[PDB]
């Protein structure tokens, strides 16, 4: 009955300290072992008794959940406890708890509180190391049906690591394993009369600016130093009462910059502002945004139905989401709500917030920019967070801006203290903190890069490091795809090193084996609209093309390839990504963690292709390795605005690449028609290189080269009135808008190879005529789009045309 | 030496009653003439002695213009002294008067001036009844080259109708033509106690309110009792602090509506408005209601560039006009002036003022109404008034949205005393102010209609009152066209009446003859770029479709028709127009005012023509009266926003209509192409009415018959895969952005003929068949036109793809 000394030492250490601890509880009667370890923690403290949340999967303890407030929460519905504080979170199936999962159920805990995680019953620990999961369904394939599992090995490995982790059974015995049963006891502090020095400097700072209003009021509302400052900063700001100010906030997760910006919205409204405008990449993000502008009101008297009206967005799925708050104690004042398209309305903007900046792209907050007031919050670090590269862009672009600019930055957390030792598990487990000519490929054994030895935990941690920097928000999921994928392999560019130091990884790719399905399978998907979706390239191209001999054959996937940030554009990706198709052409005649080329032999590969969204720059990486383009999605992404592109290469080596011209051909004949609808948008420049790659990759096969136009053909296509008309127009004597109907045709002729060899057109050329006639665009338009004035555009558009009717003329003629 | 006693008279009574008086000089010596009026005039008066403006055309009295503020006008530059005040006006060159001219030279003179206008040296005045106007030259055309002029012979016969307007020569001698030489003096008033109950009136509101501020500052500015109502009535609107409120003024012009909204808006910007926001259909329309802004804010004590600043668009072509204007006395408030398209930008407004609501097209005016305060100001009456059914229409549409709707009037003019003289003259000469079985047509000659008989007269009246009542602005030009043209006739649909009965015009249609042009002026016109636009239907057709055959034909253009709008949708326009077409048709076997049909013989023309703006209900009319198209433009108007369409009939008796079919089809593939080009914005039934009516219209010429479709031809536009792909769509197993690069080829292979007997198609399937393949619609939109859930729009559609592709599996096949 008596209980381990130890388990009562760390609960008393984190509160005194105001951290929290971890403890994972192994057996079938956890529900004794959670009453006892709640009963040991409320006994010590009266300020920190808060709800207790509980999550899963589907499915004295019976006193215990009648006394205290329990929120339940499901593991896809832990959107909704965003932004809440809990004393204590339970998770219960062990099964299905993914990284995302993990990382938000925790957050949410304030110091001094306690994290239990459940096991299952066992008899031996090492059950986990294989065991099945909930999300190893998805992984299977057709061809590949073997599932090792890495991440569970990873996550008892890492307990060890932990100071404030405790691992006890049923019967409450500590467990070897666990990595806090070396803790001793803290003295006990005495604060009758010692105080911290950041609560002086705290308490100084509120009390130095009491007699001011309203900022003394609001300044009550701060809980750390830095969040003090940042407020003072938004006060001094808007108090100038001169709208050439800007204010770059960025932190980690957790530090308060939601919450600041909220009370300096209520402070803003109290210096007499009208024209308030809230943007972010999600209507989420603003929970409590507008929850501490609210307070802000509140702390400022301000009184509700009499003095200010809520308005909020019912209609949509988004409910809760606020849209617009009004104000109407002096003069009427407004709050509004857009999204970051519609940047048009702020005409009589005074103050600009932007949630999120980091996450939303470049041009649209080029666009938001203006002669006002605008304030900027970002994440750097912590659970979906943004890449380096992105944020390092953005600032670089305000600095070139600037008009005042003015960056703050936080450090302290605020739920819990600094320096807990969950936080730095958590950061840990899921990574969320020479010539091109001399270099050498190297394959990356998985067994070993996910055992927890402290050489793979560093090489593990440069290689995730460089493949999320260009992430809009970081994901931890996507380490336990890379984990337990079965048929998922690694590949890294390294330069020449010595024995006994680790290389740096200059790039890093993935790639994923594709293909080998049955034709029965590939007959009763394209007879039905079931899809088993467990491959891309093969399932895609079968539906598209009405295909049943293509998913057969055997291809790569490139899932992911990414170089160093500081080393790009300098030769090393495009290295790397020749070595790996040489590789997979047979061109090369506890494990290691590093295996050469020469040393495993390759597989026998027809093909290899890429997903992406649409770019001009990754677009012309992509053409330069010999990739021909297959696919491009009409409705563009939400999350970024492009359009998805699928690139092959029949990297086969001796063998005939004519089952590749035909998929190029028919994507060039549909692309021609389809630029009316949702392509309009595409600048010329853009469109004219993806068809002249199409158009290029189509002569793969011999059969698709194409033929003279003769004058039967001709005189089937245009009247001799016709034929008048564009020698009138020729000549200047008729307007542009008379002959417009003709520009589809003549552009179709152009375009698909009939006209290409009697007349030549130049890049700009090619680009007016592209535009004019199959994407149906105006003078006006295209002025714009191409830097140039209209008379001048009309000017080289009379040229396309005055060489066009010569060669149909001497055809009719001869 | 002795002036004759009845000028100063008259200067006198003008003086002491404030009104206006009108001198008319015969001879090559008006100078002394008009100086020894200028010195009669100022010698009795000091508070009337403002500027003189002088207006012409190309080119004591040296000492006259180097004592006064004299202000040269061009006639073509009139536009630039709108708003300003007058003490004497002068016209110099009467051979390019238009109306136009005279209506806007003449309202800048205030109570008490002088209108004088100079007369070439003469022996007779009866030479101006025929001689030739600077205006002629565009009305000659190669037919017809001999044009007698009636309006100067109306000009001079109605000097005598004015009790106000004296005739004299050089030696100052009246003539019996003067209409005013009866006048006596008028007996000399004291005004020492005697004061007139209006000043009494309007004094007494100016001090009943002067202790309440800032209604008594500005209070100060109105000089009418109506204006010091109607700003009672906006002041108390704008202070009652509640957004529901709409207040419509409506007057003639001079009434003083757009100084008062503009007083209105000074004291809505004191009373604390932040957002403000001005609209009107051109810019030159708000240029004293910003003077007025500026007035009231004087009057408020406000100084500038220190309280407010002013920003105006300089680079456009109008420089003078405000754009926007900044107020930070407190807090930051501006006004803004927006285009009536922009409508998206009032998310926030507070208060929008509508100048000349009549004149925008009612959705635009139904698309700026808000949740906000409306103020609105229009014009119905005097000169660029606007119809009285346009205005009905927007009063009753107010009446039916109501919110709080007051409605107020001005009587009473601002320059001059009510009751004046010479703008009665000018609102009389330029007209500013049964079973349809049964009825007759007949014609009206024009010989006797501008003769200023009372009877004749009171016709021309009567007929003017009916075709200008659905014009946006009243213009007198029209007078002097219908007055002054060399072919053009006028018919009126009148019923039963009797003798000694004037009967009551129901319809009245004026008719241009048109055509015969030489064959050598055609070939040069098509081989150069000059034109002598003399007519319209000839000139246009040869040039777009490039022939040579039809401007050398005969035919007749309808400039107008026009019912009474009392007696709309009843059967009178149909039977007028019927009947014009049977006279033409030759189905009927000082001078009388009416002559029958039957009493005179008729031309021998080919076709009949009509040039309109499109609109559903014209166009419905039009083809009911079996008339074809021919031309659509594609740039729209911008004073209405519509596009021009031209329809000819072919009504020549016992001849062959193949010339039309020709045209017909040419128009038939015309449109279809260019459906994509600025007609994707066309409602999918108005463009699927034209195109029915073109096809239908094409089938004049049998030749012009479609043919069916066969296997060999449809093997040359889709390919088995394509096949493949549309029976898996219609069978339900593939999305509609697959098969969508095939819905052009679909769509212009139904609409042209070749497949339309094979396969069945209802209104409403063609008319999404025709968006979808020719418009390049997307469903979205779609689902908001026609009024129908997205999700079943395409429910829709795909059963026209699974009635196509039946039939081509049954070609194919067989
Ligand atoms: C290209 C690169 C790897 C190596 O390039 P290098 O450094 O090695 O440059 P190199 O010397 O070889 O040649 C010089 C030439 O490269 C060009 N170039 C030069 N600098 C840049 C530059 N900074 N960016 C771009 N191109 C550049 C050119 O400008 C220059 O032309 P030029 O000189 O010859 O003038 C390296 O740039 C890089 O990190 N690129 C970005 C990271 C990446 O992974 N790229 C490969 C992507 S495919 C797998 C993949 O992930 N597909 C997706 C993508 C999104 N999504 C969804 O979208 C959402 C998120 O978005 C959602 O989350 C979801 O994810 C998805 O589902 N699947
Ligand atoms: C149609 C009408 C005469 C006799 O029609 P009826 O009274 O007779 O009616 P009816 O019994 O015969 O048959 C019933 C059928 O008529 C229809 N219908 C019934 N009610 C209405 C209605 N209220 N309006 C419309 N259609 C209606 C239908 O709805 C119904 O179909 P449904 O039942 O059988 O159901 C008589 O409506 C009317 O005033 N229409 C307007 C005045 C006019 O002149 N119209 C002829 C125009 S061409 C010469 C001409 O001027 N061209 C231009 C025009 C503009 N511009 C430029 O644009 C700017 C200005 O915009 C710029 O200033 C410049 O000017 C230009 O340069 N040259
Ligand atoms: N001044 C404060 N007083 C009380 N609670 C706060 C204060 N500031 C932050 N919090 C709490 O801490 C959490 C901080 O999250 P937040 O700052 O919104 O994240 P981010 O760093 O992304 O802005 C919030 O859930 C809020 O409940
Ligand atoms: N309260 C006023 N004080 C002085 N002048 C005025 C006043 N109201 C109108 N006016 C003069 O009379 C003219 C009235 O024209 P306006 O009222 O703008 O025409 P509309 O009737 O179309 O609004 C203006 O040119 C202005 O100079
Ligand atoms: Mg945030
Ligand atoms: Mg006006």
């Amino acid at each position: 009955k008596t209980v381990d000394s130890r388990i009562p030492t760390l609960i008393r250490n984190g509160l005194q300290t105001k951290k929290r601890s971890f403890f994972v509880v192994v057996g079938d009667h956890a529900k004794e072992a959670i009453v006892h370890l709640y009963y040991i923690m409320s006994s010590m403290d009266v300020r920190q008794n808060k709800s207790v949340l509980w999550a899963y999967k589907k499915e004295p303890f019976e006193l215990f959940i009648s006394l205290n407030d329990i929120r339940y929460c499901y593991y896809k519905e832990t959107d909704k406890i965003l932004g809440n504080t809990y004393g204590m979170c339970i998770l219960q199936d062990f099964e299905a708890i993914t990284p995302n999962i993990l990382a938000r159920t925790i957050e949410t805990v304030e110091g001094g509180g306690l994290v239990v995680l459940l096991l299952k019953g066992m008899t031996s620990l090492k059950q986990l190391y294989t065991m099945t999961m909930d999300v190893h369904a998805r992984y299977r394939t057709e061809a590949h049906d073997d599932v090792i599992a890495r991440f569970n090995e990873r996550f008892l490995l890492s307990l060890g690591s932990c100071e404030s982790c405790l691992v006890i059974d049923d019967e409450l015995n500590v467990l070897p394993i666990s990595g806090g049963k070396g803790v001793k006891p803290l003295p006990p502090p005495d604060e009758d009369e010692e105080l911290s020095p950041a609560a002086k400097e705290l308490k100084k700072i509120k009390d130095e600016l009491e007699d001011t209003q309203p900022i003394g009021s609001l300044i009550k509302l701060a809980r750390t130093v830095d969040q003090a400052k940042a407020l003072l900063t938004f006060v001094d700001a808007i108090a100038e009462k001169t709208l050439r100010n800007t204010v770059t906030l960025t932190a980690a997760r957790g530090r308060g910059k939601s919450a600041a910006m909220g009370v300096a919205i209520a402070a803003a409204v109290a210096y007499g502002y009208s024209n308030i405008f809230i943007t972010s990449p999600s209507p989420e993000n603003l929970k409590t945004l507008f929850e501490f502008v609210f307070k802000g009101f509140d702390a400022l008297d301000y009184k509700d139905h009499a003095d200010y009206t809520i308005i909020q967005s019912t209609n949509p799925e988004f409910n809760k989401a606020i849209v617009r708050v009004n104000i109407h104690r002096n003069h009427r004042q407004t709050i509004q709500y857009i999204r970051p398209q519609d940047a048009h309305v702020l005409g009589q903007a005074e103050l600009v917030v932007i949630d999120e900046a980091a996450a939303i792209p470049l041009p649209l907050v080029k666009k938001l920019m203006g002669p006002y007031l605008v304030f900027m919050a970002s994440t750097i670090s912590g659970y979906e967070g943004t890449g380096r590269s992105l944020s390092l862009k953005l600032i670089k672009q305000l600095r070139e801006q600037s008009r005042s600019l003015k960056e703050i930055t936080l450090s302290e957390p605020i739920r819990y203290a600094q320096g807990d030792n969950v936080e730095k598990w958590l950061n840990t487990l899921l990574c969320l903190d020479p010539d091109p000519s001399q270099c050498e490929l190297l394959h990356v054994n998985r067994d070993t890069l996910f055992s927890f030895h402290p050489v793979s935990e560093k090489f593990l941690q440069q290689m995730v490091a460089l493949y999320v920097a260009s992430h809009y928000k970081n994901s931890p999921n996507d380490l336990q795809l890379m984990s337990d994928a079965p048929a998922h392999e690694l590949f890294v560019l390294t330069g020449p090193i010595q024995e006994g130091r680790l290389p740096e990884p200059l790039c890093v790719i993935q790639v994923s084996l594709e293909g080998k399905i049955s034709k029965q399978s590939i007959l009763k998907s394209l007879s039905r609209g079931q899809q088993p979706a467990g491959d891309l390239i093969p399932w895609l191209v079968s539906q598209q093309f009405q295909d049943d001999e293509f998913a057969s054959l055997s291809g790569a996937r490139i899932v992911r390839i990414a170089t160093n940030p500081d080393y790009m554009s300098m030769g090393y990706g495009s290295k790397a990504l020749q070595l790996l198709v040489d590789y997979y052409e047979g061109k090369f005649a506890l494990p290691p963690l590093f295996s050469k080329l020469s040393e495993r032999r390759p597989e026998k590969l027809d093909y290899v292709g890429v997903s992406y969204g649409l770019t001009q720059q990754l677009h012309k990486f992509w053409k330069r390795a010999q990739f021909v383009p297959v696919y491009l999605r009409q409705t563009a992404n939400d999350l970024t605005g492009e359009h998805t592109c699928v690139m092959i290469r029949p990297l086969q080596d001796g063998n005939d690449p004519s089952w590749l011209g035909a998929f190029a051909a028919d994507f060039h004949k549909r692309f021609l028609s389809l630029l009316s609808y949702k392509f309009r948008e595409f600048p010329s420049i853009l469109a004219l290189t993806i068809e002249e790659s199409a158009n290029a990759g189509a002569m793969l096969d011999p059969s698709n080269a194409p033929t003279e136009l003769t004058k039967a053909e001709l005189d089937q296509l245009f009247t001799p009135f016709d034929h008048k008309r564009l020698e009138s127009y020729a000549n200047g004597l008729l307007d542009y808008h008379v002959v417009l109907d003709l520009m589809p045709t003549i552009a179709q002729l152009y375009f698909t190879g009939r006209l290409r060899e009697a007349v030549k057109l130049s890049g700009l050329q090619q680009a007016i005529l592209l535009a004019l006639g199959l994407q149906r665009k105006d003078i006006d338009t295209l002025a714009t789009e191409l830097n140039l004035p209209g008379s001048q555009v009309l000017a080289i558009f009379m040229k396309i045309m005055r060489k066009v009717t010569q060669h149909f003329g001497a055809l009719v003629s001869g």
